[PDB]
């Protein structure tokens, strides 16, 4: 599924990621724009041979198992096909907890390259929520 931007602003302020560990609604969903043009199926493969899954992309090194990241951790207790899923719940279940690990939204280096310290609060307007 490719969310559209107040959709997925929407859906995510209803799993409870406006300001979770300080974050708004904004970095969210400006990092989602960013890492995954707001496609849940998007995956990308990385040099260390990890994967990253999803809207939020979540790295198999550590968060989720796909069965191919020998040597890896499963932080989120998930398969990383959940996080492919049209339904965002268990990428955001798994984000609350990435987000909550010490280093914020910095894990994401899209966000921090491409929204930290600008207007993200430009993401959610115009948006009913
Ligand atoms: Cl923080
Ligand atoms: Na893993």
């Amino acid at each position: 599924k490719v969310f559209g931007r107040c959709e997925l602003a929407a859906a995510m302020k209803r799993h409870g990621l406006d300001n979770y560990r300080g974050y708004s609604l904004g970095n969210w969903v400006c990092a989602a724009k960013f890492e995954s043009n707001f496609n849940t199926q998007a995956t990308n493969r990385n040099t260390d041979g990890s994967t990253d899954y999803g809207i939020l992309q979540i790295n198999s090194r550590w968060w989720c198992n796909d069965g191919r990241t020998p040597g890896s951790r499963n932080l989120c207790n998930i398969p990383c096909s959940a996080l492919l899923s049209s339904d965002i719940t268990a990428s955001v279940n798994c984000a609350k907890k990435i987000v909550s690990d010490g280093n914020g939204m910095n894990a994401w280096v899209a966000w921090r390259n491409r929204c930290k310290g600008t207007d993200v609060q430009a993401w959610i307007r115009g948006c009913r929520l």
